[PDB]
C-alpha cells in the first residue's frame, strides 16, 4: 500500500494549495471559506474524477484572496479566522486546530491517505472522548462511535434495529470535536468509527477519488449551515404536507379512495393526503390510470380536492418487459441501462410485472421523455409522487450481477448510490418545467447526499414481517433513524405508521402498538400511515378507544401547524431538521448523546413517545431550563435531570420549555379548511427579566416564491418583570406576502393568578368573561379585551391582527 510520504514542495493557485509528496502523489487543500476546507488526496497527482460531484452545488463559501502558506523548517502553516492548519513535511500529515490550539482533526501517523491499487482510505487520530453522529438514514443508536457503516443503497424489507446498509447513502457525519465531514464519493464507502482500533478512525472507498470536505463549527448548527452552503437549501413541501397522510399497499382504485376520503371526514379524523400505491398505473411505468380500477380519474381527483384531499401517486424507475409498447420504445431510444457484457439493455428481475428495463436517468435525453410520461396524472390534478424502489430494488451487495449495469455516466459500482438520486432529480426538474412556480411533493426511498434539493424521504419497509405484534423495538428505532435522517438533510421525513411489515391478523391485539406508533408518527413532518397489501391501517381500524386517542394525536399536530410550518421554513434557511436530536440544541450536555427515546420538535417542544409494550410511564431526560407538561400546562420540572412521568395509552409525553411562545391554529380537517383563522399564542413566561420570543412565519404555502424570500413574519416577544409581564406583538415584517385576514390573535399567557389589569399601550383593557372574548372571534375584528380562566391558569388577551406593533402590559 501507498502513503503520501514526504512533502517536498507546495504550489498556490487562488484558494487552492497543492502539496507534492512521494512518487507523483499530491494532496490539495482548498479554502472554500475560513471554516470549510475541501481536501483532495491523489495517488497519481492528476486531480480528475469520472463524474463531478452530484451533491455539491457551490464551492465558493466566501473565502477572499489567495491561500497564504507560511513555510517553517519542518512544517507549513495555514491560518483562517477559525482554523490553524499545521502540515508536517516529513512525512506529510494534515493537522487542523481551532484558534485556541486544541487539535480537532489529525492524520494518523504516516497513513493519513492510503492507496492500495485504487482502494482509497483516510485514517485519522481518534481520541477517547470523540463521539460521532449522522451518516443519514441509518439504524442503531444515534451515537455511531464504535461501529462501522457502509454506503450501498439496499432493499432489506422488515429490517432490524441494527441493519446496515439501508436505502439511502448520505456520507456526511459530525464529530463531537465540532467538525463535520462530507465524503464526496459515490462508491461503496465505509466508515469505521473506532470499530477496528481505539487509536484511529477511517473512511474509505473501493475506487474513485479521495475528496472530502472538512466543515468546522462552534456547534452542530454551524456545521449543518456549512453543509447546506455546499449541498443546497432544503426545498419546503406544500403547506398541506404537514397534515396527516394515509396509504396502503392496495390503495390502487377509485371506489376505495372515495370511500376512504368520506370515512375520514365522517369520523372527523383530520387528513390531507391520500396516497396511491404502484398498482395505480396500468403498467410499469406508463402513468396511465389502471382501467379496471379507475372509471373517472379526473372526477375522482377533483371530488377529493373539493373535500380537501390531495393525491400523491407512486412511481418505480423501471419499464416492465410485459409493458411491450413502452419497453420497446425505451429500448429503441437507448433509454435503458445497458449490460456491459452484451451492449444491450440490462435484463433486470423485478417483484411485480416481470423482468424489466431499468430507466437510465443519467442519460440527458431521458429527462424530457420521463417528464412527459409523469405529467399525465399531474394534468388530472395529482399533486406529486413517491419515488419507490430506486436503490435500485433487488440490488443488494450480494446481487453481484448488477455490477454489469453500464449507465450513461458510469458503471454500476459508481452509479448505484446515485441511481435513485439522479432519478429523483429528473422527477423534480421535470415537475418544475411542466408546472412552473409550484412546490413539488416528492417523497423518496433511495437517495444520496444533496437529496434535500429535490425530495423528501420515508424510511421504507419497517416493522416485523414474522409477527407484526413483535415490532416494538423496530418502531422504537425509527426515532434515531428519523433524527439521523434529519441530520443528513431529510428535514421532511416520515416512517410507515404501523410499520410496513406483518399481517394484522388481530386488530385488538395490534391496537396498542398502532396507537404508540401513531403517537410518535404525528411528530414526524410527513406523518403517513401505511402497511403491506390489504392490511388496512386507517386510524379507526383498531376500535373506538384507539380511534379516539388517534384523533387526538392527529388533532394536536394540526393545532401545531403554524409552529411546525415556522420550523419547516427554518429547515430551508438553516438546514436544521424539524425533529432534532437534543444534542443539536444542547451540545454541551453529553447526556444527550445517549438519547434514542426522545427528541425536540423545533426548540420549544420536547417529545418523549412511549415505545415499550405495556408501558404506562416514560423516563424523560430534561436538558437545561425549566420544562412544563404541555398536556396540562401546570406541572413544572427543573432541568438537567432524568424524570419518570405517567404516560398511559391515551398520553404522549410532551414538554414545553419555560420561556416558549407557541403559535397554534384551531382544529381543522385539512390544512386551509378555514382559509383564514384566529391564531393563538401560548406564552409560558421566562425567568425575571429574560426576553424570549417566537417569529411566526407565513407564506403562500404552494409556490416557489419562498425560495426568493417572499413571505411575512410576525415576532411575538415576552419579558417578565417584578409583578409585570410585557408581551410585544411586533410590527409585521412584509417581504412581498401578506397573510390571510382579517383575523384576531389570542395571546394566552400562562400564569398562577388573575392579574389586576391588562393594558394595550397606555389604554386599560376591559376584563370580560371567556365566552365574550370568544364570541365572533372569526367575524368581529374591532374588539380588544381580556379574560381569565382559573381552571387552566390562562390570561387570554384578544387583539386584531392589524400588522402594527403593540405592547401588552399585564399588571400582576
Ligand atoms: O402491486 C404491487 C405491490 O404493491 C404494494 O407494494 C409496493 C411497496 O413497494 C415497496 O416495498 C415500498 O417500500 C412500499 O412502501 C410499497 O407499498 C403492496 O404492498 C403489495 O401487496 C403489492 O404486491
Amino acid at each position: 500500500e501507498q502513503y503520501l510520504g514526504n512533502c517536498t514542495a507546495y504550489s498556490v493557485k487562488g484558494n487552492k494549495v497543492v502539496f507534492s509528496c512521494a512518487n507523483n502523489s499530491k494532496i490539495m487543500l482548498q479554502l472554500c471559506s475560513g471554516e470549510v476546507v475541501k481536501i483532495w488526496a491523489s495517488a497519481d497527482g492528476n486531480f480528475v474524477r469520472n463524474n463531478e460531484s452530484f451533491a455539491v452545488i457551490e464551492e465558493d463559501l466566501g473565502w477572499k484572496g489567495n491561500v497564504t502558506v507560511k513555510e517553517e523548517p519542518s512544517t507549513y502553516e495555514i491560518f483562517t479566522e477559525q482554523l490553524r492548519i499545521r502540515v508536517n513535511k516529513a512525512p506529510f500529515q494534515l493537522q487542523i486546530f481551532d484558534k485556541y490550539q486544541k487539535l480537532l482533526f489529525s492524520d494518523y501517523a504516516e497513513k493519513g491517505f492510503v492507496n492500495d491499487n485504487g482502494k482509497i482510505r483516510t485514517n485519522k487520530v481518534l481520541r477517547n472522548d470523540e463521539q460521532f453522529f449522522g451518516l443519514g438514514e441509518k439504524s442503531g443508536n444515534l451515537n455511531r462511535r464504535g461501529s462501522a457503516y457502509k454506503m450501498w443503497n439496499s432493499d432489506q424489507p422488515c429490517y432490524g434495529v441494527n441493519e446496515d446498509p439501508l436505502y439511502k447513502s448520505i456520507p456526511f457525519f459530525m464529530s463531537s470535536y465540532r467538525y463535520g465531514i462530507f465524503f464526496d464519493n459515490t462508491y461503496k464507502t465505509e466508515f469505521k468509527f473506532g470499530s477496528e482500533s481505539n487509536d484511529y478512525y477511517s473512511f474509505e472507498a473501493p475506487a474513485g477519488q479521495m475528496v472530502y470536505y472538512f466543515m468546522f463549527g462552534n456547534d452542530y448548527k454551524e456545521i449543518i449551515q456549512n453543509y447546506i452552503a455546499l449541498t443546497g437549501k432544503p426545498i419546503m413541501p406544500p403547506k398541506w404536507a404537514l397534515g396527516f397522510s394515509q396509504c396502503r399497499g392496495d390503495y390502487t382504485r377509485e371506489d376505495q379512495a372515495r370511500e376512504i376520503a368520506a370515512e375520514f371526514r365522517k369520523r372527523k379524523i383530520p387528513c390531507d393526503i391520500i396516497y396511491q400505491d404502484i398498482g395505480w398505473t396500468e403498467g410499469l411505468q406508463d402513468f396511465d390510470w389502471r382501467k379496471n380500477n379507475y372509471n373517472n380519474p379526473k372526477g375522482m381527483v377533483k371530488d377529493l380536492s373539493d373535500m380537501g384531499f390531495k393525491m400523491i401517486v407512486s412511481q418505480d424507475p423501471v419499464i416492465s418487459q410485459a409493458n411491450q409498447q413502452q419497453w420497446k420504445e425505451a429500448d429503441a431510444l437507448g433509454h435503458l441501462v445497458k449490460d456491459v457484457r452484451t451492449g444491450k439493455s440490462y435484463d433486470m428481475p423485478w417483484p411485480w410485472g416481470g423482468n424489466c428495463g431499468v430507466v437510465d436517468f443519467t442519460k440527458p435525453e431521458v429527462a424530457d421523455w420521463w417528464g412527459s410520461y409523469q405529467q399525465k396524472p399531474l394534468n388530472d390534478g395529482v399533486r406529486g409522487f413517491w419515488t419507490d424502489m430506486g436503490e435500485p430494488a433487488w440490488s443488494n451487495e450480494d446481487a453481484v450481477d448488477r455490477l454489469n449495469m453500464k449507465h450513461h455516466l458510469g458503471m454500476h459500482n459508481e452509479i448505484h448510490n446515485v441511481y435513485g438520486f439522479t432519478w429523483d432529480k429528473v422527477v423534480t426538474e421535470q415537475f418544475y418545467k411542466h408546472n412552473p412556480n409550484k412546490r413539488i411533493f416528492q417523497m423518496t426511498r433511495a437517495a444520496y447526499a444533496g437529496l434535500q434539493r429535490y425530495t423528501f424521504g420515508w424510511s421504507g419497509d419497517s416493522g416485523n414481517g414474522s409477527n407484526v405484534l413483535d415490532g416494538w423495538k423496530q418502531m422504537a428505532n425509527q426515532i434515531p433513524v428519523g433524527l439521523s435522517a434529519g441530520m443528513g438533510l431529510i428535514p421532511f421525513w416520515t416512517c410507515d405508521i404501523s410499520g410496513y411489515c406483518g399481517d394484522i391478523k388481530d386488530y385488538d391485539a395490534m391496537a396498542e402498538l398502532y396507537v404508540r406508533w401513531l403517537q410518535f408518527g404525528v411528530f414526524t413532518p410527513l406523518s403517513r400511515a401505511h402497511h403491506e397489501g390489504g392490511n388496512a391501517v386507517e386510524p379507526w381500524k383498531f376500535g373506538t378507544e384507539a380511534e379516539n386517542i388517534s384523533r387526538k394525536s392527529i388533532e394536536l399536530k394540526y393545532k401545531l401547524f403554524p409552529y411546525l410550518y415556522t420550523y419547516a421554513r427554518e429547515a430551508h434557511d438553516t438546514g436544521l431538521p424539524i425533529m432534532r436530536a437534543l444534542l443539536l440544541e444542547y451540545p454541551n450536555d453529553k447526556e444527550t448523546f445517549k438519547l434514542n427515546g426522545q427528541f425536540l420538535v423545533g426548540k420549544e417542544l420536547l417529545v418523549a413517545p412511549v415505545v415499550e409494550q405495556g408501558a404506562v410511564t416514560k423516563d424523560v431526560y430534561l436538558p437545561e431550563g425549566e420544562w412544563i407538561d404541555f398536556n396540562n400546562c401546570k406541572t413544572k420540572y427543573k432541568g438537567e435531570q432524568w424524570i419518570t412521568v405517567d404516560a398511559p395509552l391515551n398520553t404522549i409525553p410532551v414538554f414545553v420549555k419555560k420561556g416558549s411562545i407557541i403559535p397554534q391554529m384551531p382544529v381543522m380537517q385539512y390544512i386551509d379548511e378555514k382559509k383564514v383563522y384566529p391564531v393563538t399564542f401560548d406564552i409560558f413566561p421566562g425567568n425575571l427579566n429574560k426576553e424570549t420570543s417566537f417569529t411566526f412565519y407565513e407564506d403562500d404555502g404552494e409556490s416557489r416564491d419562498y425560495e426568493r424570500d417572499v413571505f411575512c413574519k410576525t415576532k411575538i416577544t415576552s419579558k417578565a418583570s417584578n409583578e409585570e409581564i410585557k408581551i410585544t406583538v411586533g410590527e409585521r415584517e412584509y417581504k412581498g406576502y401578506s397573510p390571510a385576514g382579517p383575523r384576531n390573535f389570542i395571546l394566552k399567557i400562562h400564569a398562577s393568578n388573575k392579574p389586576k389589569d391588562v393594558f394595550a399601550g397606555g389604554e386599560k383593557l376591559k376584563n370580560v368573561k371567556p365566552h365574550v372574548l370568544e364570541k365572533n372571534i372569526e367575524a368581529d375584528f374591532t374588539k380588544i379585551n381580556w379574560s381569565w380562566n382559573e381552571a387552566e391558569n390562562v390570561i387570554s388577551v384578544r387583539i386584531p391582527d392589524s400588522g402594527k406593533n403593540a405592547v401588552i402590559t399585564i399588571k400582576n
